[PDB]
DNA sequence: GATAGCGCTATC
DNA sequence: TGATAGCGCTATC
């Protein structure tokens, strides 16, 4: 994550809902926030959320009383993406896991926070045609807000990965705020390379199977993008090696192949999977954050997350809007 | 719960 | 296309 000298969140209060590793508390309160509430049901996410905030989120949203929610300025959250990733089978609102928004809609119908902040996979904007994410439009419109939708890709933002997310963002209608604006990309001088940990502390996560194929010569040269060096099996998700010269690819949180949820990478000479801090790196997580003891349930963790840097920058611009207020 | 083979969709 | 990639799916122990 990104060190933030102007507060520009300093005296607002926020909601962490589908908290999960507390990825939006880490953006937003770096920027001065004040989280009030938050909320995960899955029990290992608790533990980690905790063994890092002190408190344990509350149980499942879909029956909590939005009355009880207390008042807030901003509402974060990161709800599902099984019913809606390019991954899995796009059952959109059909899938049980898929009607969450509406939990969200029905909390600002009634707290009607002064700053929406929402986030899902790049096919949420595609989805059907488009009609999912018209319906989030339009029923954040009737409820009186504005809808600013956008999908950026974190190596755009300081990150070394091609995880491209959308991110929307939707301020109160009777506040005036028409200067938002997302990010502006910029250069990025990291690669995977960079945020890799010594040899001596990933020795375990060294694969050597025999139907490894190399495909493609390591990269000289440092690119922002993924490039893929080899294969194992038959090449199918977390079966794909590439090169730590490059940029990584898209953490997930049930995925699977040998190189389960992070993909393989070529380094000195030897193929293996990511380690669980190295993906905390990856997502933007400071070193300072205390990972789950399951490394099962820590790469599903951060596999589900989002990048705290691109959040910072969204959440920086956010108070910097509600912020100008000229006589 | 942890592990890992997969098989289809979206993109240009 | 044809090649690449995806906060996934789910069977098995
Ligand atoms: N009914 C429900 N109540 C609470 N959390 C729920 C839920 N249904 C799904 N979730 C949670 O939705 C989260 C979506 S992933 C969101 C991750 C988060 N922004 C981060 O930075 O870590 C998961 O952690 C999942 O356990």
């Amino acid at each position: 994550m990104i060190e933030i000298k102007d507060k520009q969140l300093t005296g607002l209060r926020f909601i962490d809902l589908f908290a999960g590793l507390g990825g939006f508390r880490l953006a937003l309160e770096s920027c001065g926030a004040e989280c009030v509430y938050s909320n995960e049901w899955d029990k290992y996410a608790q533990e980690v959320y905790e063994m890092n905030f002190g408190e344990k989120p509350e149980g499942d949203i879909t029956q909590v009383n939005e009355k009880t929610i207390p008042d807030h300025d901003i509402l974060c959250a990161g709800f599902p993406c099984q019913a809606f990733s390019i991954s899995g089978k796009q059952k959109g609102f059909e899938d049980s896991r898929g009607t969450l928004f509406f939990d969200i809609a029905r909390i600002v119908r009634e707290k009607k926070p002064k700053v929406v902040f929402m986030q899902n996979v790049k096919n949420f904007a595609s989805h059907d045609n488009g009609n999912t994410l018209e319906v989030v439009k339009n029923t954040m419109n009737e409820l009186d807000y504005s809808f600013h939708a956008k999908v950026l890709n974190a190596l755009d933002y300081g990150i070394p990965q091609k995880r491209e997310r959308i991110y929307m963002i939707c301020f109160r209608n009777d506040l005036n705020i028409q200067n938002f604006q997302f990010p502006k990309p910029f250069e990025l001088n990291t690669f995977v390379k960079d945020l890799l940990l010594p040899d001596s502390e990933v020795e375990h996560l060294v694969i050597d199977r025999k139907d490894l194929v190399m495909t493609n010569q390591e990269i000289e040269q440092t690119t922002p993008k993924t490039v893929r060096l080899g294969i194992v099996g038959k090449g199918g998700q977390g079966e794909r090696i590439y090169s730590t010269r490059g940029i990584a690819i898209t953490l997930s949180a049930y995925g699977g192949g040998i190189f389960a949820k992070t993909g393989g990478y070529l380094v000195n000479g030897k193929t293996r999977k990511l380690h669980p801090r190295e993906c905390a790196r990856v997502m933007g997580y400071p070193d300072s954050y205390k990972v789950h003891p399951s490394t099962s349930q820590a790469y599903k963790q951060f596999g589900n997350s989002v990048v705290i840097n691109v959040l910072q920058y969204i959440a920086y611009n956010i108070g910097s809007s509600l912020n100008f207020k000229p006589y």
